[PDB]
């Protein structure tokens, strides 16, 4: 007669789901198999002061339930602000924390603040190398990114990043072209300390929010530095190794870095209709630049696909797009050339925007997230990963962010967040016919979702080659 | 081919649940008729430096999708210490807020904090008066509890309590018996105000913990008068009106008040082997005695049958089990005698402890919550509440608290919490053949739950007649 919530959970199979809240100040694991949480943490326990808890990657584990280690990083400052929330906290913490946290079987267990460790505080995209021996962070308010050892939290290499717009007026600094310019960054405190946790740095004072990069050239968003801004977002691998690739909203490019020499190798251009790169120019051993002559949009999300042979970066609200580069040439990435672009006739407006993605295991099939502000319902695109065309989309709700996928294939994991103030809930499709099968109650504002892995071949379809 | 959990919540029908986190410092409403989290309220975001989320009730509301109001009240202080969280926080703010929030169709609402309205400041049972024109709080750190009035957020009456044990030693302060003191509690402040919020009048630094009302006994609980402490928990209501009745942990009474006249009016012995009363002694206008010659168990949990012809409390850890008095004649509460004890071989350890308590719309049966400390399973007692017999025990998982039931009687709803750091969910069971038909995620360690009611008649079997 009664339905049992068990036979749902059933069919997911043995896999963990973690997902930090934003506003929430909370982080937690769920075990899909029961519908349990399995454990969470609040960070003002710990006087976190600011916990908005952004972004999130979890390291392979031979078995999950027994132990498993993730990285979450924090926003402070104005960014509390900036959501529908009334919040009355007028001087914030600083943020831009970077926490490693241990689930040991039966807790979480916060181990330390990899940004007082290092001295580098960097409060966007997590992601884990594809060897699992460290892990990246990257930051739009003061444009830096890095890779940070797993064992010492100590950066490996740290770039930074500045805009020399042609015309030096907010509305035309980015339409009318400029120079960005890629800095390596040495330590400068004792025992390879940084100086840049909390808000050293920041040429902004709070992040562009999703759909939101536009705000700054209409004088909405407050900061030091605002005309140098890029807002760099993630640092995403290469799941065959060698390449790590930066994106940069404003001036819509990504950065592809050789992880081990540590020099860049090459400036890709995002917006249709601009060529497949842009010529990277080296100054000193220590400074690179690029000319963009104009940047027709910016862009955001960027991935590869598992087997390495695409790249793909998401141009947002000037144009609405996926572009795709040929990225199967491992030894040379100055020869990826851009080989499809994702469009849809029912993307017609400033949005919605492609989000967030997720691939299928064998690269055939790509899931993408489609943003849209209150109250257009946010949803998910379906594409086919071969001929680079949408299939379907699915209407769900409000605010979506990030997608997972069972490491099998079989079920995708998003994540819907209310704006920080309405409704959220995990969402569950499986993968064979793309139907919903339904949400789960998740009280957070999550910008990031992981189902841990158990392998290195699983990261390559996890928060690693993909934002 | 593939099980959608949307069959799962078409069954429950259209409920609300609503929950606090304690920890989480979050409060949560969830749509039990799709698994959405609907909103949720971080109160960090509000300036709380210590949000210990604890204790909440709902009033009612014709359609709880379009607008409910509902009482979340905060604990603070050293209580952050007493969990399994290797907390670190310098300065916690004292808590004991009274916090009043309204769900208004899309967002939840700060509306104030009761406690600076009032001044008077209490951390334990929040209760909604059976005429959803008011509300009461308790508090086991300063033995107060109080009536206030739902528009004005003032104190309609509020009663102090006072231990005077035989033996000046903790080890045999309640063994050996004493004098219970009850004192008419009036303000000081201008405006008919209270100074009495946050640590104002606490006679211990921390809460008596779940299954830890000894620790008192042995030294291990800190304060300015821990020899004078009856730890009161609740005011819980005759929801045919007239009656509230005050809980008290460590002398195992509850005291019955008369609501209109503020006056108290019998004294109910828990422990088996007590009489049905004490003897209530008026000493003057204000305040009156009571004399125990032994305490002979503590007590915890307290409610009304929804008819009103039943009253119970949980006798804890020297004895385990449930006291049932004849409470039929509404018109004389002195003459409410013994009736029933439920009792079990299997509770004759300290644990498990009778813990929370929901019955069914026709009083048929009661589930009662069974508490252990780490790791042995808690889980639901189903009893049979005309011949007062255990039916069936079910394990669930750890560190079990509240149950609500959906007001057509078909779904009990309960929590689990993880002691702050471990496994937590919401469980649903089926009440016509008392299957469990499994969990949902809840990253929260909620002590309460409620279902938001429609009608006066729901909150007979709400946080109005029951902890
Ligand atoms: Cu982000
Ligand atoms: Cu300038
Ligand atoms: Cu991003
Ligand atoms: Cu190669
Ligand atoms: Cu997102
Ligand atoms: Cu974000
Ligand atoms: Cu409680
Ligand atoms: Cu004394
Ligand atoms: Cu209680
Ligand atoms: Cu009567
Ligand atoms: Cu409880
Ligand atoms: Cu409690």
């Amino acid at each position: 007669k009664y339905v049992k919530v068990q036979d749902f959970y059933d069919q997911l199979g043995k896999y963990v789901l973690v997902a930090p809240g934003k506003f929430s100040g909370t982080v937690a694991a769920t075990d899909l198999s029961t519908g349990w949480t399995m454990a969470w943490l609040a960070a003002w326990n710990y006087g976190d002061t600011c916990p908005i808890m952004h972004h999130m990657a979890a390291f392979p584990s031979p078995d999950p339930y027994k132990e498993f280690e993730f990285v979450v990083n924090t926003q402070g400052g104005k960014n509390l602000f900036i959501y529908g929330v009334p919040v009355t906290v007028e001087d914030p913490g600083e943020g831009m924390k970077i926490y490693r946290i241990k689930y040991d079987g039966t807790r979480m267990n916060l181990q330390r603040d990899a940004a007082e460790v290092s001295g580098l505080g960097l409060g966007v995209h997590v992601t884990i190398t594809p060897e699992a021996d460290g892990y990246a962070v990257g930051d739009g308010q003061k444009d830096i990114c890095a890779e940070f050892d797993r064992e010492t939290d100590m950066v490996r290499y740290a770039w930074a990043f500045d805009w020399d717009p042609n015309v030096k007026d907010l509305k035309r600094a980015w339409l009318d072209g400029g120079t960005m310019t890629i800095k390596r960054l040495k330590p400068t405190l004792p025992g390879g300390r940084y100086d840049l946790q909390g808000s050293k740095g920041n040429k902004i004072d709070w992040e562009l929010v999703p759909g939101g990069e536009l705000a700054i050239e209409d004088g909405k968003v407050s900061g030091d530095r605002p005309l140098h801004s890029v807002a760099n977002d993630a640092l995403v691998f290469d799941p065959r190794g060698k390449w790590a690739v930066a994106s940069m909203r404003l001036p819509g490019v990504c950065v592809v870095f050789d992880r081990e020499n540590q020099v860049p190798v090459a400036v890709l251009a995002g917006p249709k209709g601009t060529p497949s790169q842009f010529q990277l120019v080296k100054v000193d051993d220590d400074t690179w630049t690029v000319d963009i002559p104009e940047v027709i949009s910016a862009g955001h999300q960027a991935g590869f696909s598992p087997d390495g042979q695409s790249f793909l970066f998401m141009n947002s609200l000037r144009q609405n797009n996926i572009m795709v580069w040929d990225s199967s040439n491992h030894d040379d990435p100055t020869t990826w050339e851009k080989k499809a672009v994702v469009e849809s006739p029912d993307w017609r407006g400033a949005y919605p925007n492609t989000f967030h993605m997720v691939f299928t295991p064998d690269a055939k099939k790509i899931y993408v997230t489609m943003w849209w502000p209150s109250p257009t319902p946010n949803g998910i695109a379906v594409i086919d990963a071969v001929n680079w065309e949408v299939l379907k989309e699915v209407d769900l709700g409000p605010d979506m962010h990030t997608l997972a996928i069972t490491y099998d294939g079989k079920f995708v994991v998003g994540t819907l967040s209310g704006y920080q103030n309405t409704a959220s809930a995990i969402v569950v499709m499986e993968t064979e016919t793309d139907e919903v099968l339904g949400f789960l109650p998740s009280p957070m504002g999550h910008h990031d979702n992981v189902i841990v892995p158990r392998t290195l071949e699983d990261l390559r379809i996890s928060r690693s080659t993909t934002t």
